[PDB]
């Protein structure tokens, strides 16, 4: 048997080592991130970006004759985006509240986009800054959803409690 | 693991299937004498040169996403030739003989060269016709002994009786 089809590896995280096995092996393009470990014959790192690289390693034996084997690696993100989490909350009815920041985090280098959700009225959600504020306009209990998607389509959903008083 | 190194194989034999494994492949850069089972995702047949190819393996998946596998198969020679079985011989010194042939095959394609030795005295070899020939100047029994060596260096060994009368 003959190995073929994609080496697929998670973006921004440390991969499994994969092992060369059959000696000199050079090994070239490799995506950022990862390298060649002579010592243990593996290609180890962490790769950060998402995509597919074609590997080629060119294989020497005791006599210097020359091999030469090719294979992809498939870089996905299978991931969710992190959220840092974000308390219960409390102000007065009728009072300008202070901004809350929704801050997002993606083992992809990207953008995060949020959804937010379950509102207390006269409050409101600004995508570009990404934060929450306004007046509330009512007495009452909410609870915030938030989903955030990365540009792979991973999603997670954060919720808070918000106490107008 | 990803596999490296040379898949070898021997020159005139029918191979053990090289199976492809994680679909369609799309195989190239195959020596004469082998190509690609789809059906068994097996490279098959008889290869009749000697040396290393680089064969391609281009997959494509369900969705029709690309991939590329690439390794060399190195063809070798280690077996020995052939020689057709001669029997023992019997003749009238003083008497040219009757010319005796020596038939040779290989698994490669090529010549073979035979070195004799242990003739009965008046007999000689030619090694552009590859028989022997003469005539017998004593009475007596001889062994005949001839390596045959293929350009790989494989050498085989054959002997018989020359009986002298
Ligand atoms: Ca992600
Ligand atoms: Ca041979």
């Amino acid at each position: 048997t003959v190995t073929v089809g994609n080496q697929t590896i998670e973006v921004g995280k440390t991969m499994n080592p994969i092992v060369l096995t059959t000696v000199t092996n050079t090994v070239t393009g490799l995506p950022s991130g990862l390298s060649y470990d002579s010592a243990t014959n593996s290609i180890i790192g962490t790769p950060t970006k998402i995509g597919q690289s074609t590997v080629t390693v060119v294989s020497t034996d005791q006599a210097n004759n020359k091999s030469t084997t090719t294979f992809t690696i498939n870089v996905v993100d299978t991931t969710a985006p992190t959220v840092t989490p974000i308390g219960d909350q409390s102000s007065e009815v009728y009072s300008p509240i202070s901004p809350i920041k929704i801050a997002t985090q993606d083992n992809s280098g990207n953008a995060v986009t949020n959804t937010v959700t379950g509102l207390p009225s006269g409050l409101t959600f600004d995508s570009t800054n990404n934060t929450i504020s306004g007046t509330p306009t009512n007495i009452g209990t909410s609870t915030i959803s938030i989903v955030s998607t990365d540009a792979s389509g991973n999603k997670t959903t954060t919720t808070f409690k918000y106490e107008v008083t």
